[PDB]
This record gives C-alpha cells, sequence and structure tokens, in this order.
C-alpha cells in the first residue's frame, strides 16, 4: 500500500511527488538523521515544472525506523543499488516488491540475488529530471517507463495507481529485451562522446566508427536472442543522434563534473557479457580500454 522511496536519484523525487500528490501513501527513506533534519527544515520536496516550483510535503524517515516495507522504489546510481537495498533489507516483509530504477544491467541481478525472498521488478525510463539543490528537482522532459519481471511475468494490480498519478508506463513481458535495447544504444553513443569531447550531434563526423560499434553490438544482441533489436540498432542509433544533436550525453556530463560514471553497468557490462558467450568483441574492447584510461587520467574511477 505505502510507496517507500529509497535513493537520491532525480527520478525518485519525480515519482514521489506525483505519487504523493495523487493521494497515494508515500514515505521517503532518507540516508541518515542529518539528511532527515535538513529535509524537515526545507518543508518537503520541491518540483520545478516549466519554471514553476511547487512544494510537496511528503513524509520522510530513515532506514532504521519505520514500518515494514511492502513496496519499495529504488532510485539511485547503479553502483549504489546493492548497498542501498541492503540498508533496508531488515524491513522487507516477505511479500515485498522492489522497483529498480537503475541504468544499465548488473545491479538489478545483484540486488535480486542479495534479496531472494523479495520480488525485484526491472524498470527502464526515458523521463528527464535533474537536481537543482538538495530537495529540488526539475522535470526536464516527459518520458515513458517500461516495467517487467523475468521471474514472474504477470502484471501487478497496482499499475493503475501509476496511471492515476500520471506516470506513463507499460508492462513488458520481456523486460530484459528493453534494457538491452537502451544499453546497446548507450554503448554506441556515450563512450565516443567522452573520448571525442563533443555533443551527440558531433558523432555525425564519425560514421564508420558508429557503424563498426553497432556491428559488434548487433552481434551481441543476436547472440543473446534479441534479433529485432539487432536489425534496427543502427537506424535506432541514427535517430537518437539527430534527436539529441545539441545535447551532451549523460556520461559526458558525469566526466566534466568530475563524478563517477556507470561504465561498470554499460560498456563494461556489454564486454563482460560477450566474454561469457565466447563472442569476441574487439572494437568494443579497445573502446572500453580507451574509456577506462580516459577516466583514470582524471582521477575518476574506471568501474
Amino acid at each position: 500500500m505505502t510507496w517507500h522511496i529509497l535513493g537520491a536519484g532525480s527520478l525518485g523525487s519525480l515519482w514521489a511527488a506525483r505519487l504523493g500528490r495523487a493521494g497515494l501513501p508515500v514515505r521517503l527513506i532518507l540516508r541518515d538523521r542529518q539528511r532527515l533534519r535538513r529535509y524537515q527544515q526545507a518543508g518537503g520536496l520541491s518540483l520545478v515544472e516549466d519554471g514553476q516550483a511547487s512544494l510537496y510535503p511528503i513524509a520522510a524517515e530513515t532506514p532504521d525506523g519505520g514500518q515494514p516495507i511492502q513496496r519499495l522504489l529504488l532510485a539511485c546510481k547503479a553502483y549504489d543499488a546493492e548497498e542501498a537495498a541492503s540498508s533496508v533489507a531488515h524491513r522487507l516483509a516477505g511479500n515485498a516488491e522492489l522497483l529498480l530504477l537503475q541504468n544499465g544491467l548488473g545491479s538489478q541481478q545483484a540486488v535480486a540475488a542479495r534479496l531472494p525472498r523479495s520480488r525485484c521488478l526491472f524498470a527502464s525510463s526515458t523521463e528527464g529530471a535533474f537536481r537543482d539543490g538538495d530537495f529540488r528537482v526539475v522535470f526536464a522532459g516527459r518520458g515513458h517507463t517500461w516495467l517487467g519481471d523475468p521471474r514472474d511475468t504477470n502484471a501487478p494490480a497496482w499499475l493503475t495507481q501509476l496511471s492515476q498519478a500520471g506516470i506513463p508506463h507499460s508492462w513488458s513481458d520481456d523486460i530484459l529485451e528493453r534494457l538491452w535495447r537502451k544499453l546497446a544504444l548507450n554503448c554506441a553513443i556515450n563512450p565516443l562522446t567522452v573520448l571525442h569531447d563533443c555533443r551527440n550531434g558531433g558523432l555525425r563526423q564519425h560514421p564508420e566508427e558508429i557503424a563498426a560499434l553497432c556491428d559488434e553490438l548487433g552481434q551481441l544482441l543476436h547472440a543473446s536472442g534479441y534479433d529485432a533489436a539487432a536489425r534496427s540498432l543502427l537506424e535506432d542509433v541514427r535517430a537518437v543522434i539527430d534527436a539529441t544533436a545539441a545535447n551532451y550525453s549523460s556520461m559526458h556530463q558525469d566526466v566534466t563534473r568530475g563524478r563517477r560514471t556507470e561504465i561498470g553497468y554499460l560498456l563494461g557490462y556489454a564486454c563482460q557479457h560477450g566474454q561469457r558467450l565466447g563472442l569476441p568483441l574487439p572494437r568494443l574492447g579497445t573502446l572500453l580500454a580507451r574509456l577506462q584510461a580516459h577516466l583514470r587520467q582524471r582521477g575518476l574511477p574506471d568501474r
């Protein structure tokens, strides 16, 4: 019944604002008591829509106290997901369901294995949101979220509550195919944007590099049972480049801001998966090696 929100991701606050303002029970799970004290001083969660700011006084708490968690939304970086879910594992009720809003792959399976008695649903979202302060989030762009569970493919009954809160979603009976579509899309664009220090539109000047990457990424999708994604991957990459030509990729923004990237769940996960299939991916291998060396050169982690 209650929507417990864990993680400091921008999407978690956007979900919490829409869920709470629609009359659904929502409870924020903040990091520590110091963070809870500052949230109470701010008075609630501030959402910015088209320049207009609104204050949503959602109830909040810390992982140690509170009621049993039956439904948890995990919205954090992929490298923080396992550590975050384990901080509230003592409050999971057995019938608990987890909605994992992490980019890439790897962290979802790690959380699912760490919490065997809980149901971990996978999510892939295109909604844009960024933080402008400790408890202030800007609704940057409308998007769509795909939900699914590889272990239990039947849709839950609470999906209609998301419709009431205006959260666009679709239940997919093969959520792994959706996550692989977006991961292969990330590997073809973001690594080159960091190495070349350019906007996504600048990748038009490297057509053969894009084609060779999608070639190996297409073989990786074919070897994993995702034929439809592999055939349209190249034109899908071309469409995203033209649609986001003036934008800097999310990984380009992470590096320029001196922060850790999610490479361990994007290009690093792809090359890892190709090795397990015995599928050689040399171009992605050197691309991964150049990206890791690029990160280490600036004191940033390479995983």
